């Protein structure tokens, strides 16, 4: 393939990687790829990494209790752009009650942004997405990459 | 002062930053600046970040248990190259008998380069630094800071 279609890939078995451990050890992660609408707005409020993609790295930031882990990561392309970032919160309806800031944060900039969020609860584990308003939930490992490859 | 010297100060703040609050916790950590001397053989052998510097960053790269945290750090230009690098065990004789594998890998790679090395130990944590071959022990936080200072003058 393409150079960048092979970046393309190995960024997404990075972050599938990193989700899937997270998930499993139900740790709470916001991470949210910048698609077409610019987020420096939001790239601006947190900490700034500038930083190749790694599941590792990816893992490491949202360990408990520790500077990086509160807040959204977000993505440029194959990069970490920065992490502990500020996303406005959903006022929505359909968000579920019993879930928290994570996934009210995730579903607010995807009213505001062509970005997709992936949302893991430190409370179930379950792995959701946000994009365009909506927050879909409970996603198998396969239906996580499978939107992630058609996201590009 | 200049762009230069007021982005070589904020990367100290945040190195003793990161190394006031690991020593604290007693985390271990272990963290070369390359100099004149390349280290891309070593940094090769860790996961590339190639990221900004921040006190954040550098403590969530060491928390206990986590993948980035056994190896080194390696920095270069200002930036944090690579985690979890290999650099080569000193077999020095002249180290503290009880220190172990982060202190020699340490003054191992001070032997063959001309890089500084901050490391603390998960026993006490205690602040050490190695150059030139040899191990500077139970550092105050003055005293890493001259280290720095006069490393990047
Ligand atoms: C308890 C931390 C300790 N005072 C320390 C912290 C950073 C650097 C050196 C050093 O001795
Ligand atoms: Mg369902």
């Amino acid at each position: 393939p393409t150079p960048v279609e092979e970046a393309q890939q190995k960024t997404i078995e990075a972050i599938t990687k990193a989700i899937n451990y997270m998930a499993k050890r139900r740790i709470g992660a916001l991470l949210t790829i910048e698609r077409d609408t610019g987020m420096g707005d939001y790239i601006e409020t947190g900490i700034p990494l500038n930083a190749k993609v790694s599941s590792e790295l990816l893992i490491n930031i949202f360990i408990p209790n520790t500077p990086l882990h509160d807040g959204a990561v977000i993505m440029k392309n194959n990069e970490i752009a920065a992490a502990a970032c500020y996303l406005p919160l959903s006022e929505s309806p359909f968000i579920s009650k019993e879930l928290g800031t994570r996934h009210r944060a995730a579903v607010g900039i995807s009213e505001v942004t062509d970005s997709l969020t992936i949302i893991v609860s430190e409370e179930t584990g379950g792995v959701s997405v946000a994009k365009n308003g909506d927050l879909h939930r409970e996603l198998t490992e396969e239906a996580l990459k499978e939107m992630l490859e058609a996201e590009f």
